[PDB]
């Protein structure tokens, strides 16, 4: 139990927020695992 | 068009995050209004 | 270590998604715990 | 001004969903175009 699942939203302002977010965090996994380190390292410089 | 929206995410740490997420958005709705814009005070100090 | 974050994220849109959903996750505390049980109940009928 | 943005989180729980979703988002342009409409394509089947 951890593949796709339904996420009940309401409104359009917070299913719109959610469902980019769907796809972003979905296709995170669509992106080479290599690219997403040296990402990780550009990001890791700062949190700020 | 714009109330309740089937979101479906996969993998469960998706899932998750925008399960809380639906949960925020979905909340802020029942929220009071004025106690909301005291709150955006707060965050308009600084977005830093 | 838990208050306060900051969260560096990089396209207007992005941002956008994120600050609307900093707004809603950081207001969920400002919410009355009782009123939020009531919502997670009418939320609990369905994940669809 | 639509570049990197600084976002303040308040609270662990509420930074780590954010922030795992600033990766997500921002990663989102490092994975190519090409991949992700195919992906769109996948998702376009049934937002359910």
């Amino acid at each position: 139990d951890e593949d796709t699942y339904y996420l009940q939203v309401r409104g359009r302002e917070n299913f719109e927020i959610l469902m980019k977010l769907k796809e972003s965090l979905e296709l995170m996994e669509l992106v080479p695992q290599p690219l997403v380190d040296s990402y990780r390292q550009q990001q890791q410089l700062l949190q700020r």
